[PDB]
C-alpha cells in the first residue's frame, strides 16, 4: 500500500465502460525521484529530470496511465490541476508543476477512441487520498491484460497492485504497479497465475511456445507494459533513487516471463524523502524495492 | 533550411503578444530517428523511442516549443491532429501518431499565464508546408532570449534559424534550431553578437564574469538550445543517434556557456528509412555540428 510512506496520496480515474483510466500518486512531501526505463516500446513524458546528472526538481505526482500514447495529455491535465492549486517550482511568474507519466497500452479491450484526457487527468487528483486504495481493474489498470501472446482475446485480466516490504527500524518500502504484460505472471513456485490461454481456458506457457516456434500476434508486434512506482521513507540522493528503480526491475523479471520484450514499454520511477532521518544501504533499498515490486505484480491480478 | 531535405515541411504557430509559440516539423516520407539531451534542466516528450535500443517508431513530426513543462500539450494537439488525418503506426482500431518534443522556458518576457496548448499545437500542424520558411522570432522562438546571467532585463532577443550544408554527391545536412540559452553567442570570429549586458550597455561577456564571481540570477537558478538536425541519407537508429550527438559540438562552437544547470539543450536527428545516399556518420556528425551552429546565427541575424 504505497500510502504506507510519508506523504503520498493515491488517486484513481477509472472508465469502466471504454476500460482505460489513470492512477496518480501525489507527494504532499517533496521526494528525490529517479526512473528505469527498461522496456523498448515506452512512451513517457519529463523522464529526462529524473536522471542523477539532470537538476533536481520538484516532482508533484507521477502518473500511470492508459490510452497509449494519447493518454500523456492526463499528465498536462495533472500538472495545470497543481499550477491552479498552486504547487509547483516557483519562477515569481508562475508556478511550473512536474507530473512525469509513462503509459500502457490498453485501446484492444472497450472503446479504442476513448483515452486520458485532460479532464481525467484532473479527475485523479481531486480523488487523491492519504489511506487505503482500491486495487484490480481500477485507474490505470482498468483496461489491463496480461499474456498476449496469441492477442487480447486470448489474455488473461491485469490491472493494478500494491504491497509494503517492512525492514527494521522503522523503514519501508511501498510498491504501485500497473500490470498489462506481454508475458505470463508466475508465483514464487513458478506456477502460471496470468498468461496467454489456449481457446479452452487452459494456460499455454507463452516462453515454452515461443521456444517452439509460435509468433507474437498482440498488436504492437509488427514493430521492432508493466509500469509502476517504489517509494521508501529513506532520504535518498538521485543517484541512489535511480540506482533503486534499476534494481526494482529485478523483481518485474522474478515474477513476468518474458519480461522487458519489444512489446513492452516497462517503467519503474523511484522516490525517496528530501527530508527524512531515516538511511540505509541502497542496495538492502532495492532488493526490498524488488521483492514489492514482485508482491505488488501478483497483488494486481489477485484483487 | 530544413525543408531542403525530402519530405520535411515547417510550421509555425505565434504569439506575438504573449511572446511564445511553437514551430513543427512534420516527415512526409520516413524518417530514422534519434536523440541527444545533453542540458541538465531538460523538459521532453516520447524520446524513449528515439534510443537505439528501442524499437524504430514511426515519427509524424518533431516539436520544438515554448511554454516550458505547459508547453508539451502542444505536441498532444499535433498527435490529435495527425490522427484525424489518418496518420500514425496503425493498430487496426486505430492509428497512434507520435509527436516528440522538447520545450524552452519563455514565461519571463510577454505573458506568463499563456502557454502552447492542444489548439495551437493543431494550428503548427494546419500551417505546415515546404519550402523556404520565416526565422527570427516567430514560432517556437517567438518568445527566445539569450544571455541570462542578469536575468531577462538584460538578455538579447534569441529566436529561431536553419541552415543547409552540402557535401559531395547530393548529400545535404540541414538544421532548424531554437536559440533560447543561458550563455553568449559568438560568431567565427568569436566575436559576442548575442548574450548578457551590463546596465551601462556594452555585452558583458558571461563565462568572464562567471570566473570572476558573478552569480546566475536567471529564473531557473535555484535549481536552452533546442532543435533538429536532418539529413537526406539513410541511416540506421545507431547512427542517428551518434549524429544528434555529434551536432551538440557546434554548439559548444556557437554558445558559451552551455550545457548548463538551466540549460535543457536536445537536439533531435533524422535521416531518411529510404533513400540510396549513404555516408559515413562521423563526416555527417561533423556536418550536423556545422549546420548547427550556422543555425544559431541565423536565429539573431533576423
Ligand atoms: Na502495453
Ligand atoms: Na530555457
Amino acid at each position: 500500500m504505497l500510502t504506507d510512506i510519508d506523504g503520498i496520496r493515491v488517486g484513481h480515474a477509472t472508465d469502466a465502460r471504454a476500460m482505460t483510466g489513470c492512477t496518480i500518486a501525489v507527494f504532499d512531501e517533496p521526494v528525490v525521484p529517479g526512473v528505469d526505463v527498461r522496456g523498448a516500446n515506452a512512451a513517457t513524458i519529463y523522464t529526462d529530470l529524473l536522471y542523477p546528472d539532470s537538476v533536481m526538481p520538484s516532482v508533484t505526482g507521477i502518473m500511470l496511465t492508459g490510452g497509449s500514447a494519447f493518454g500523456l495529455e492526463a499528465a498536462l491535465g495533472a500538472v495545470r490541476y497543481f499550477e491552479e492549486q498552486g504547487r509547483g517550482y516557483d519562477v515569481g511568474v508562475a508556478k511550473i508543476p512536474l507530473v512525469p507519466a509513462a503509459v500502457i497500452y490498453d485501446l484492444s479491450v472497450g472503446d479504442a477512441n476513448v483515452r486520458p484526457d485532460l479532464a481525467m487527468g484532473r479527475r485523479a487528483c481531486e480523488a487523491a487520498k492519504p489511506g487505503p486504495f482500491e486495487r484490480g481493474r481500477v485507474g490505470g489498470g482498468t483496461g489491463a491484460t496480461v499474456g498476449k501472446l496469441y492477442g487480447v482475446r486470448q489474455s488473461s485480466p491485469g490491472g493494478l497492485g500494491t504491497a509494503t516490504v517492512s525492514l527494521y527500524g522503522g523503514i519501508k518500502v511501498s510498491a504501485m504497479i500497473v500490470v498489462n504484460s506481454f508475458g505470463d505472471l508466475r508465483d514464487t513456485a513458478g506456477r502460471i497465475v496470468a498468461g496467454a490461454k489456449y481457446e479452452g481456458g487452459e494456460f499455454a506457457d507463452t516462453y515454452a511456445r515461443m521456444k517452439l516456434g509460435d509468433k507474437n500476434q498482440s498488436a504492437l508486434a509488427r514493430m521492432g507494459t508493466t509500469i509502476g512506482i517504489v517509494s521508501t521513507n529513506c532520504r535518498l540522493t538521485k543517484v541512489e533513487a535511480s540506482r533503486m528503480a534499476t534494481l526494482a526491475h529485478n523483481g518485474l523479471a522474478r515474477a513476468i516471463c518474458p519480461i522487458h520484450t519489444n512489446v513492452d514499454g516497462d517503467t519503474i520511477f523511484a522516490t525517496g524523502l528530501q527530508k527524512s532521518d531515516l538511511t540505509a544501504p541502497v542496495d538492502l533499498l532495492g532488493t526490498a524495492a524488488a521483492e514489492a515490486a514482485m508482491l505488488a505484480c501478483l497483488d494486481a491480478v489477485m484483487q
